[PDB]
């Protein structure tokens, strides 16, 4: 199984994007343990949120997250061209256990 | 001076959208006070969020709302066609002021 996220997305260079991730209430409308990635092609994958909507350290205040019934959702602003990448998101879901969604990709216009 | 809200949207039939609404600490990030109102051009809006995750009597479950920081958003979740409309977002911003956005438009792929 994996948690619902669009292909694609998009938003202007300095304006925002917002990506969905939504699963049930036995995974993202269950607990307050939604987390956030960056990938660029070819490259490690970055945490950007977890927790719903905390930033590690060294993360800016441009990444924003959120959640609400079963979805949860990131938000880029202040968009750089070096945001276009994928991303994706994950939920505990019981046990030790947590799914992810497929992916969503940015394009930066 | 508006909230800044995309100017479009789009999701899949009877999946999930979400769209946000930025302002700043003096609105959006100020207050826990964020409605959002559905509007099909030509006809009379509607409240679907208010207090940034309550819905009025009447309205699904499948709308949800968030925020985090300076930012709100609003998810519509079992996209219908129904749901082809421009959505928008209010603040409070003291005094006895709301602020509101300037919509976006979502299109049901």
């Amino acid at each position: 199984s994996a948690l619902t996220q669009p292909p694609s997305a998009s938003g202007s260079l300095g304006q925002s994007v917002t990506i969905s991730c939504t699963g049930t209430s036995s995974d993202v409308g269950g607990y307050n343990y939604v987390s956030w990635y960056q990938q660029h092609a070819g490259k490690a994958p970055k945490v950007i949120i977890y927790e719903v909507n905390k930033r590690p350290s060294g993360v800016p205040d441009r990444f924003s997250g959120s959640k609400s019934g079963n979805t949860a959702s990131l938000t880029v602003s202040g968009l750089q061209a070096e945001d276009e990448a994928d991303y994706y998101c994950s939920s505990y879901e019981g046990s030790d256990n947590f799914v992810f969604g497929t992916g969503t990709k940015v394009t930066v216009l």
